[PDB]
């Protein structure tokens, strides 16, 4: 292993300092033997997932929180952890050094790193872009005779895609996801402010948009990318809305549901590319259960939804269980799935907050609550931002796991790398969520799964300034007597057998 | 009667410009007999508050939208509707010439304006101050001997106050809230940031701050003003936040619960104000009803709680039926009272827009949901800011009805003014919320109250593009035939025998 070069901004914690020829890095994965747990810890004080073992004791006694697992509780099985492949990603990796790329890539997707499975990628430009393009920007070109990929595609995005899968020992699963379609496919001819798909479901507006979703898809299989599901639009609810800033495309839930049903749907199922999966939503929560019951109440739009795409933004957040638990217990067939995630800032915060403990804390316990309602997996956003937290052609800064710094040949990974880590390293696809009860009221935030081979991960998140005597209860192996220490987060791994 | 004189600022509509000798004026109200209906109507296209009269009649010629009143179907009494008179309103006021002081006052406070007959006053400095001071800055002084009402009462609100009550045909309800105590009361020392009260409910600290409430009315007293009620804390979620750049003071609910039970409550009713009412969170909807439940459900605290005071700025994020319907529902004997809203002041909301229809919209479609969900009262931010929506010491500027220009002794009336109007001027304190059965599925925002002498008011809004045929039914008059305009909202008003 490699342990963390702290570097101190000023801030409640410190950043971990990577160049060239340096990265903080774990030693290839170990299974504790059974009769023991393994521990993770990350601390505000400065841990980053240092490993630490202890015994599985037969008996407990005292008054202290016990948290009860019950893996006979079963609830979602997990698709995986990633981030997002944008412009602004693939600009600032690929302007460090090919060693300090390297060691970026290895970071996220090696099992020596955290271990992502996940990359959403947009379908042409959005905000974290430096330009507005389509992949079909010829006016009226209803057949896409001038479809092409740009270099934003062909140079920066499919290149590090490859490095990515390269690095990755878990398979990696592709989502995409379009934030404007085509100008002359819209009513208000623009990249950005109010303005949907011209006409009506089923007309040529509506079938030319569905068939630039199966050219993008012929594109990337032609540079040997197959992707495992497309979002129906980034963000539908955005196009509704008079000024919006950057690239959208407006659909009411009653649009969305006809161009899936009429449009979407039957053009990638006709297609080479119909074992893709098709999820729709791709917004803020607070549109739910409302959005699902519209589109998945029609069984000829419900017929070609795999699952619903949420949105998380720290600062504006819709209580889950409204939203979350009653889609679920709506639509128990149709997973949820987080597809977008990013901390954005007040008007009295800046974008970047080199080494903030709080930011971390806000995408973990975001992540355990999404965990508890059902949500089978999580995306951050940018996989990589400048200081700045750009480049943005608008301007709408916000904050990434890993600050790269091309003056210095340089990358800082924040707390939210690891508060993610602790998950995305640890949880692999096919895990199942199972129950976990606490013996009395408590401050901390925990979820427990079975990997597929039957082994248990916990983690457990302490937001509070003070440490929490803690004791996990297996009915298959005995005790975990522990700690929880004030601004900390673990994640406890053992053998059942 | 003055018309509106239309000034268009380039946005969707027109504001009405006043200055030392002309302000748009209503005649004395003048209601006419049994079979007849008053309308008051205003326009995106320039109506601002138009009269028209028509027959209720026996026969019902519309095929549309019905609208039947069920007087018998009870709700809520109304206090009442107003604004805030905060150190920015205040000197942006008193810097018009007098003959403008009054117009701007008329417009607000005479039955030749909108009939505001509630008040709120910060206590001491908020972000709509100049500066930061509280009554009580000099350290250690417990007993608060030192405590003493700076210039911007003593010149600026007192005064201004004293003035709108002259002028006022109603009985007005002032409204007190503070923002934050003397520093040295504070875990952190600061007139902003993360911090509390030190120590604990019943200590030195907390009794002082309650008397510190008791001072302020007994000052406010010797100017021969007295209030309807006070509110336990402004936004005490706020001063939980790391890095709130304004004045706060933060409580849990259950640092709330104890501080009304063990010292607010006792020092209130122990004094010459113990008439006075006490309202608790005084913050966003969002915390309903969870902070309801954790203060009203201790009968020590809950006995002197008069009232639930909630913040419009995560309405979005927060429908009314799960916040304000299930606080109802849980305690059907406490009022909901809305102390604070304004437009500007998220990172997508440009701070002042003169002549915006949108804003005005926003106003009466939180009124009519809010009546709707049991609301007894409705009260606006900043009466006047200036045209950059200051002055603001952390510069959060943010919209208001009236837009003062100095420099031109000017100021503009904006749609938010008659949108509050259109229930302002029509709803007195005592009128109660009655059944109003829409017919079928409509794009309308509707309520109807019935005045204390029984007579009708019915208000709606039309937020679409589209005209609507509409015909209103009183079992006991008629059928009044209309039509709902695109973008209007009409006040009806008729006798009921
Ligand atoms: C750069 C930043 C980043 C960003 C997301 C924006 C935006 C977009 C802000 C969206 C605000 C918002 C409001 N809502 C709730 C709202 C909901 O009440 C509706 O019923 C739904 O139909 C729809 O979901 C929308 N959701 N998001 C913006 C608008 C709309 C105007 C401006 C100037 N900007 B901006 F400031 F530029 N800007
Ligand atoms: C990249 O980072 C590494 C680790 O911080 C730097 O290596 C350290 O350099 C200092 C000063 O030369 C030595 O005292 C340390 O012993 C080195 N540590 C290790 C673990 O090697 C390296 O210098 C950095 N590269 C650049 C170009 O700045
Ligand atoms: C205050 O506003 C009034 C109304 O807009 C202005 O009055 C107008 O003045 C012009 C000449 O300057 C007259 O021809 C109009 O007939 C006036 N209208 C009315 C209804 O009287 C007035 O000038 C403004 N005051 C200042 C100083 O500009
Ligand atoms: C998600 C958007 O799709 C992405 O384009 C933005 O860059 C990002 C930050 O603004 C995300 N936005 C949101 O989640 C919405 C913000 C709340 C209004
Ligand atoms: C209400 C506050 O009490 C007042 O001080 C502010 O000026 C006003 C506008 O910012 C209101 N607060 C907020 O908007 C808080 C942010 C919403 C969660
Ligand atoms: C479209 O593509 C064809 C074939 O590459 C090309 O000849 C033509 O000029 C393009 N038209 C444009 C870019 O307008
Ligand atoms: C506070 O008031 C007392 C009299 O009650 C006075 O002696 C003292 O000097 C005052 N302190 C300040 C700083 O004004």
């Amino acid at each position: 292993a490699r342990p963390c070069i702290p570097k101190s901004f000023g801030y409640s914690s410190v950043v971990c300092v990577c160049n060239a020829t340096y990265c903080d890095s774990f030693d290839p994965p170990t299974f504790p033997a059974l009769g023991t747990f393994s521990r993770y810890e990350s601390t505000r004080s400065g841990r980053r997932m240092e490993l630490s073992m202890g015994p599985i004791q037969a008996n407990h006694t005292g008054t202290g929180l016990l948290l009860t697992l019950q893996p006979e509780q079963k609830f979602q099985k997990v698709k995986g952890f990633g981030g997002a492949m944008t412009d602004a990603a693939a600009l600032n990796i690929l302007a460090l050094s090919p060693p300090a790329q390297n060691l970026l890539l290895k970071s996220y997707f090696s099992e020596e790193g955290i271990g992502y499975n996940i990359i959403r990628v947009p379908m042409a430009s959005c905000d974290f872009s430096i330009r507005t393009y389509t992949y079909a920007d010829t006016p009226d070109d209803f057949q896409l005779h001038n479809f092409s990929l740009p270099e934003e595609d062909t140079k920066l995005k499919i290149p590090l895609i490859h490095r990515a899968l390269q690095l990755a020992q878990r398979p990696v699963s592709l989502l995409a996801s379009p934030w404007t379609s085509p100008t002359w496919l819209k009513t208000n001819g623009a990249v950005n402010g109010k303005g949907s798909l011209k006409g009506q479901p089923g007309d040529i507006y509506h079938q030319t948009w569905a068939r630039y979703f199966v050219k993008f898809l012929d594109a990337y299989a032609e540079h040997k990318l197959q992707f495992w599901a497309v979002t129906a639009e980034n963000e539908p609810s955005a196009g509704l809305l008079s000024g919006y800033p950057f690239q959208c495309l407006g659909f009411t839930p009653e649009h969305q549901r006809d161009f899936i049903a009429r449009d979407l749907g039957p053009t990638l199922a006709n297609s080479t590319h119909h074992n893709v999966r098709l999820l729709m939503l791709d917004d803020q929560r607070l549109l739910l259960p409302h959005w699902a019951k519209v589109v998945l109440t029609d069984p000829e739009a419900a017929k070609y939804v795999h699952g619903i795409a949420v949105h998380w933004y720290l600062d504006f957040l819709a209580p889950a269980k409204a939203t979350l638990g009653e889609t679920h217990r709506l639509f128990p067939n149709t997973m949820l799935f987080a597809s977008e995630a990013c901390v954005g800032s007040k008007f009295w915060e800046q974008s970047v907050r080199l080494g903030s403990w709080d930011r971390g804390m806000q995408y973990s316990h975001s992540i355990i609550t999404n965990l508890l309602y059902h949500v089978v997996g999580w995306t951050d956003w940018n996989l990589a931002l400048n200081p700045e937290g750009g480049p943005n052609w608008v301007r709408n800064f916000v904050d990434s796991p890993i600050i790269v710094d091309i003056t210095k040949d340089t990358f800082y990974k924040q707390p939210m790398f690891y508060h993610l880590g602790h998950f995305s390293k640890f949880i692999p696809e096919g895990s199942q969520r199972v129950g976990l009860v606490a013996s009395q009221k408590n401050d901390l935030d925990a979820v427990a799964l079975m990997h597929p081979d039957g082994s248990a991960v916990v983690v457990v998140l302490n937001r509070s300034s003070k440490d929490v005597p803690l004791t996990i209860k297996d009915p298959a192996v005995g005790f975990l007597e522990t700690i929880s220490p004030g601004y900390s987060i673990h994640t406890y791994l053992w053998h059942r057998q």
